[PDB]
């Protein structure tokens, strides 16, 4: 039995005090401001709701929630105490603590929190009571909390806010290029009481040894631990089944004589799990339960799905992923926070792993930026097939040597690693020489809990000027992680994130310059006024290639996504036209996780720009494209699946209408085929890629000449070539 | 009250690789001067006593705990010099945003540069390009050049 | 007051490396031996109790902590030796320049050496430059000469004797050449012997095998014997025996076969393995610790 103590609770914040407010008693006699509070929640949305802050996506307003990081905040609310059974043992289970609290039970202390990523477990059989009991949560503030420690040389004037070197909580949230600053607080995911009994499974370790896909077998290990009592040793017995949909694979008994076993199933009639484009995402409901051998009663189960699939790391970033045996070219998003108040995340995750389904991607990195999504992000990503990179949860920056730092991240490795390790999606972890956090500590984490997946102890930015320039044509990264591009959002947000007067950008009508509203969304961290910065990326690239920034807003915004959309479909169709060395490419980034004016191709409202749908035609299965060659262009098709295809191909001039090329192809399996040279055409203008596979058509171009081209003549050739709207 | 340190060591089992040096085996578990308990060049005087300065300090909450200055460049022929300021401070949260970081160097009193920024965290990198700056030799190799570097944190309504 | 073994490896969490080996999961987190669990040559039975001798020790303010042979070189031609002798004892101030160590060593009654130094400090190095000795070797390759080394805390005006170490000690070099080949006395010997496991599943009566169970080694002529990391470790006998009987002896550390990385289980095993070692490093029968 699960009881839920999440919805109305009372929130009570003030400003900390020299010494912080840490008991039930100091809280209530502080002088502060009580306010309904929905738990899992943010302290602003609460907030917001009291109608005590105003709407922090809008205009400046993020600059106003400054005060309330030097506040206290003081969840409190009364629960009914389940019935407990003589041995069975009830726990409080926190999904989310941000960050610094204690916490009460009946006036009794049962745990000091001090870690947002991760869950809070606490035994509170003995101290609850009948009738209405009491739960009193006092936070403190994070920023605060930095002070006590002293920084090392290392860990100051990095991107990275040096608040957020000693504490585990996401980097981010103390601000970001891409990420507004909002340190916030609460309990951001869900709270529950739970019962146990005194014969329950600690944890259920699901790993595949080896797969068959043609004789469609698979050998999967279950590494069970358990709490046993000794006088139900020889008298519970374990019971494994694998199904798929109701249909049975396995089912094996198997008597419990110690707490912790290794059984081996060695199974048949299995599907092996694929990542997009390489075959199928077959999953299989894996429950164990243990079953008394006398009475029949089921002391606990636990489900899951899990999928038959091996991963290795090949290397020659300079590495190919091995997934059942077979090389595979990876494509995908980085992965940004979903929201600046996290608990909403869940809100939001369906609907942001929908965008990768449409535009078929098979990985995603999980960046380190950002919290660790909870288990349905990873039940999503091993139902739609989409591979996981996952980071461990540290940005931009170097951390302490020292003992207590790392003792605290050890703690965070083994939970994470516990928790999602039995995901098939997920593929890797990374630390993101002599750095004892990135070369010791979590290496021996994965060493003791996950030695199925390779861990790492291709960031491609700079300049961010032309990008054909050498920097990104010549750069001999086989996987490259991070690579992304300007481009200003859609209208219909810019109205709604700035203010009436500050919707047109130009400041004082000069072209170029950024009103402060404008410059408050770049991300800027702090209140501090200056002209150009990180604005100016989007002016500059759409200079370097229409020649001038439009004046008009609405021509503007088309000028700077189509530089985007450019850009970063050349980079896409630069890497697969150039295997089998280019082993994949995980751009960056696919949706914004707040307001602003970014290089991702959606913002945070839904809106995607002219890039998602460029994109979306060069991530095919299997995708013809024309990249440059020494005299003329080449007419290429790549294929990310294990299966051969025919089609048809025409090449055609937008402007004037001749035909270029025509014929027919035969796509091989996970490999790039040339199909023909293309002979050099004269001037600027856009070729259109038509091509039918499968009584299916599909649609590409190539844009040919040199910057800078005239933006309604390239205006002209997108309405001519019919695949994208304006 | 201040104990033997002699009798200190054993409060310990020393390693094999401990005993037998020239260093005594009572200096191996202790953090002392190992040539107090005696050397061929000192006498054995182990000691004992306050043998520094004792002060009482008032420090107010926005205090500098450290301020490490590092040279990141120099160049002697134009002058020049890159210095990075790695500052920490214990800040109040009321304190952000309301005090500031005065940063100057100078040479018998004519300021060479001053730099101001508003104190927004704890912790702060602070890089200055210097001009018309002098390096610093070793004797023999040029003359040792040395600049005072100061550093305040100051309120910007009343100029505590 | 003792409880369960079985029930308190589950107040730890297992690794995935030490789940489904040959040794129990109940044996991962606990300093026990392995083979009380089972194995394929010893039945399960844990057990529990006090298995060796309890016994009450009266100690003078003055004592010796630790007395540690060391055999610095070895000459078997010229029948000449050095050994180091690392002391470490308890001495009160009071006490310091008014006790002497007193080291003898000795052979049937014979004195080979003796030499006296004062106290000044509670941890010295004394280095013997004997004459007149033998060294000691493997079964087959020489005689398993022993000598008896004695060390005293004598007070140096009433002679009194505040403490006494008393062990046979051999004059020996031990060199592991790396697939390997050990070298004793400089000479590489080859090797013969036998694995030793647990003498019994009921421990306490360990000690009660040990003389007859030695013998059967003598009588097979090993000269070499590896006690195996399954099983407990042998007491003081066992290894004097070993010295008497010229029987190297390869030490497993008491792991059966992965166990945790994470800084409990290593302080744990830090303490275990400085206590075996501090124990038995002063016999020359042990020549080599391994990890197993």
């Amino acid at each position: 039995s699960e009881q839920s103590l999440n919805g109305r609770w009372t929130l009570k914040f003030f400003p900390q005090p020299a010494v912080p407010v840490m008991t039930i008693e100091g809280a209530e006699a502080a002088n502060g401001i009580v306010v309904d509070a929905v738990v899992p929640g943010n302290v602003e949305i609460d907030m917001e709701a009291a109608g005590l802050v105003e709407d922090p996506m809008v205009g400046n307003n993020i600059y106003k929630l400054r005060p309330y990081e030097g506040y206290q905040w003081y969840y409190s609310r009364t629960f009914a105490a389940p019935v407990v059974t003589e041995g069975q043992r009830l726990v409080l289970h926190f999904g989310g603590i941000d960050t610094f609290a204690e916490v009460y039970v009946n006036g009794i202390k049962v745990g000091s929190a001090d870690n947002m990523l991760i869950e809070h477990d606490y035994d509170i059989t003995s101290v609850v009571k009948e009738g209405e009991n009491r739960l009193d949560v006092i936070i403190r503030s994070s920023v605060m909390e930095a002070q006590n420690h002293f920084l090392g040389t290392l860990s100051i004037g990095n991107f990275s806010n040096e608040e957020s070197a000693p504490v585990r909580r996401a980097p981010s949230t103390y601000g970001w290029d891409i990420m507004p600053r909002l340190v916030s607080a609460g309990l951001w995911r869900d709270v529950t009481l739970r019962v146990e009994n005194p014969v329950t499974i600690v944890d259920a370790n699901w790993v595949t040894l080896s797969v068959n896909p043609k004789a469609r077998e698979a050998s999967e290990s279950l590494y069970l631990q358990t709490r046993l009592p000794f006088e139900m040793h020889d008298k519970v017995k374990a019971v494994i089944t694998i199904s798929r949909d109701g249909r049975q694979i396995l089912r094996k008994e198997a008597l419990m004589r110690k707490f912790a076993n290794l059984f081996t199933l060695n199974l048949s009639g299995v599907d092996a799990w694929w990542p997009r484009g390489y075959g199928e995402p077959a999953l299989y409901t894996a429950e164990v339960s243990l079953v008394d051998v006398t009475s029949g009663k089921i002391y606990d189960t636990k489900t899951s799905k899990i999928g038959f699939r091996t991963v290795k790391l090949e290397l020659d970033g300079q590495f190919q992923f091995i997934i059942n045996g077979e090389p595979v070219f990876a494509k995908g998003t980085n992965w940004v926070p979903l929201d600046a108040l996290h608990s909403r995340d869940a809100s939001h995750v369906e609907e942001a792993v929908q965008l990768m389904v449409e535009m078929n991607c098979n990985i995603v990195r999980c960046w380190g930026g950002n919290v660790y999504e909870d288990t349905h992000f990873f039940e999503l990503c091993d139902k739609y097939g989409i591979m996981v990179w996952q980071d461990f949860a540290m940005g931009c920056g170097n951390y302490s040597q020292r003992d207590n730092f790392a003792a605290a991240l050890e703690k965070e490795a083994i939970s994470v690693v516990v928790k999602l390790r039995n995901h098939p999606s997920l593929i890797l972890w990374s630390g993101n020489n002599n750095d004892r956090v990135s070369r010791q500590v979590l290496s021996r984490v994965i060493y003791e809990f996950d030695p199925t997946r390779p861990y790492l102890p291709n960031h491609l930015w700079g300049p961010r000027g032309y990008y054909k320039d050498p920097f990104y044509t010549e750069n001999p990264s086989q996987f490259v992680s991070e690579i992304g591009y300007h481009g200003c959002p859609n209208r219909e947000t810019l109205e709604r994130m700035f203010s009436p007067d500050s919707v047109n950008p130009w400041q004082n009508g000069v072209v170029g310059m950024w009103n402060d509203e404008w410059q408050t969304k770049a991300n800027r961290i702090y209140d501090d006024k200056f002209q150009g910065g990180r604005n100016d990326l989007m002016t500059n690239q759409v200079r370097i290639i229409f020649g001038e920034v439009p004046a008009d807003l609405d021509d503007f915004i088309f000028a700077s996504q189509s530089v985007q959309a450019e850009a970063m479909k050349f980079f896409v169709e630069l890497w697969r036209g150039r295997r089998p060395y280019r082993t994949g490419i995980i751009w960056w980034n696919i949706r914004d996780g707040w307001p602003l004016l970014s290089d991702a191709i959606s913002d945070y409202w839904g809106g995607k720009k002219q890039a998602f749908y460029y994109m979306q035609n060069v991530h095919h299965d299997v995708c013809c494209l024309i990249n440059p060659a020494a005299n003329g262009y080449m007419l290429k098709v790549d294929n990310n699946t294990l299966k051969d295809f025919e089609g048809v191909v025409e090449v055609k001039d937008v402007a004037s209408g001749k035909q270029v090329f025509k014929g027919k192809f035969v796509s091989k399996a996970n490999q790039m085929s040339e199909i023909a040279t293309l002979p050099m055409q004269k001037g600027q203008g856009m070729l259109v890629i038509s091509y039918r596979i499968e009584g299916n058509e599909y649609f590409n171009h190539y844009l040919y000449g040199e910057p800078p081209y005239k933006l309604d003549q390239y205006r002209k050739w997108v309405k001519k070539c019919g695949i994208y709207e304006l």
